[PDB]
């Protein structure tokens, strides 16, 4: 019954961002980046929503939902400028885009017309998530290249 | 530092009932109890800020936090009825407190003034929320001596 | 009494704190840096309220009050750029906490549980004080780095 | 004057009273009976209020008070169901009513008129609350018959 | 133990303060200071008050409560003057202070940091109320040295 | 100008010296419990220090080099006994601010520095006025406190 566990695992995998955009957080404020950590720490909430919403859908359609760890964040250990965490958090939400439609192939296979509608506003959030957070560090990437440049931005915008 | 470990914990610790209010709510949700499941729901998300009310003032006082393992809910694969979830919910709060109080005997023997300040009213909402979740126990276990009866109770939230 | 010794010291160290601000308010301005002056003048009237906090609660506590000469401040002679101001503002933010450590120390060993509790907000402000301080002086520091750009903090501000 | 000393009795029954219902707050509370709880607490805080009116009329008209001890409320030690709670404030209740129809009839006795004006809207709220209690102990009586059903109605009600 | 016991004495001193008070309302009452009584009966529900803190806070952390009797006031048998009913009050309230700081003594003793916490708020309320009776009981002795003028203060404030 | 830069510096110094001594007497009232009277000069502190705040301001823009000195500690709070005393010091002390800004409006105008003598000029009006309200307070003082107790009913009231 792999669409019961693929749904099961993206509940533990937003979790798990959730939990990786709060060590971003963390980073940030140690290394007095406020404006940026503050910008982590609402995405972290905000991908936690996310997750109670695929639990509460499939608590509605009995979906049986067994809540897994949450692994410990570990790009933390080697983040040493900003550019490294927005490029950690790009890959974070590539790797959730590739879940979630690995989760809409299987629902396709199965047929299962309501999985697949209930995915898809969340097919176009990633779509935005990916191209804000490509962006972010873009200009990341531009501003780090004179001293100072970067820590205006976070102050700034 | 057991200090320093000792504030990392907590930090899991909160985490981590948040995930066990989560899996209790799931619990109720499954089985039709929408009222208690609305409420662990609150609570989950609750707990989750009193981690982040950690997480805030550790970085502010230069306390090192590493992100652990959120460790899986384990007690529902037991539960029976909802006597059961109120009584791992109130072990939990019981915990709860216990691990505040290490937390603030450690900053004690420290002469930590600061951290002692900073967890005052935490020690007062553990207080009143193991009041509350002993009081809804108490009615729970009154009421489902009457088949039926606590579905009663469930539609009063 | 020691105590009280301590407590007189402390209104002395905010009215020193209070001046000292004041001085760097003195160099900023002198030297056009004119939010930073803005930023200064506002933490010397801050310090000069909370000794008056402090003076109002000893005479309510019988606690004799005899105010000390305040110091002229003397690390403005040495300030060459705005990362020395606030290095010794960092500094003499350290000193503040320390000598309210002490405060509660002597208070601790008296059980004089109404000192104590006067002092938790003062404790959990020096916390934000030191934290806010630390993260505008790495900011400093980044942005001096590259001339002229720090002159653009000041005016964004 | 029996009148002097019938007057400071009431005072002392009305605190009396505001400490029974007291106790009886914390019983409910200790037994997690919030509904019941905030009830007798805000009765507490009325059998004050009365006590205090009465202190006031007396500072009035010169009757000397002498406050007296407030004794412990004792019947908390075996209270053991909500129904033995209701039933001792109910009798707390009659008590309170002869009190105060032995103050008004040293008072007609006396033709103390002034007083027992002072007295009439006391006594129409005795009728109220011995019927109010009265009722509510009805209640408790017939819900407790079945396991559970009491504890329903302290929290949709009270 | 001597912390259920201090506790249960707290809630006593607490309700026979409110008694006392209510005692000096009556004695100015019966001897045309107004004013002075509306005071003191004002102090009177206060005291209640916060002896009804102490019961919710008892009841919410399974300290339990029995009421002790509530004694019959007995310095109104020797008042002659509004000096000597504030003198009496003054020492009422330096009693409800050492009592609350006992009770905090014990507490820290046994590291009951919940209580301790509970108790912070208080320990200033009495800080308070002893500079406020000793300020009063400081201007009835100046004012009572000419004859008449106390009835002024009564009228007025 | 050296004697003008210098004025300049001291003018400020006495502003937080008296500022200080406004102080010292709101504690001594306090400590009294003359609380009104204790309110009134702790308002003047905060205005007295408000006025430093103003000279170092115009200082600043007008490249007058400010070197903070030490502000001493009030000494004559040792000496009072009574109101009255306090309020004779806090004449004194208002006395040499007007003489200490008269001195500096004597450099400035010396110097012709017209700028410094018009920003002086609300200052030696509000000297006026200061001068004038202490000296009315303690006429006031002094007459009432030829009768015990007087005094007090009304920092009490007034
Ligand atoms: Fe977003
Ligand atoms: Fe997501
Ligand atoms: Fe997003
Ligand atoms: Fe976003
Ligand atoms: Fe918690
Ligand atoms: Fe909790
Ligand atoms: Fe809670
Ligand atoms: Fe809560
Ligand atoms: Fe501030
Ligand atoms: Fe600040
Ligand atoms: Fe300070
Ligand atoms: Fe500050
Ligand atoms: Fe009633
Ligand atoms: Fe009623
Ligand atoms: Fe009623
Ligand atoms: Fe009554
Ligand atoms: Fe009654
Ligand atoms: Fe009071
Ligand atoms: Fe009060
Ligand atoms: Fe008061
Ligand atoms: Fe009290
Ligand atoms: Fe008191
Ligand atoms: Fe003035
Ligand atoms: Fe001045
Ligand atoms: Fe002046
Ligand atoms: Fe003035
Ligand atoms: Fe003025």
């Amino acid at each position: 019954e792999e669409l019961l566990d693929l749904f099961n695992r993206q509940v533990t995998q937003e979790f798990t961002a959730s939990q990786v955009y709060l060590s971003a957080s963390i980073w940030f404020d140690q290394n007095d980046w406020e404006g940026m950590a503050a910008y982590m720490l609402a995405e972290s909430a905000e991908e936690r929503e996310h997750g109670l919403g695929f639990v509460d859908f499939a608590n509605k359609r009995n979906i049986p939902i067994e809540l897994q760890a949450v692994p410990a964040p570990v790009s933390c250990a080697e983040w040493s400028s900003p550019e490294d965490v927005w490029q950690s958090i790009l890959e974070l939400e590539q790797a959730n885009t590739r879940s979630l439609l690995n989760l809409a192939e299987a629902a396709s296979t199965c047929h299962d017309f309501a999985v697949m509608a209930f995915l898809n506003p969340f097919h176009l959030q990633q779509v935005n998530a990916e191209d804000k957070i490509g962006s972010i560090l873009a200009k990341v990437t531009d501003e780090n290249r004179t001293p100072g440049l970067l820590r205006s931005l976070d102050v700034v915008s």
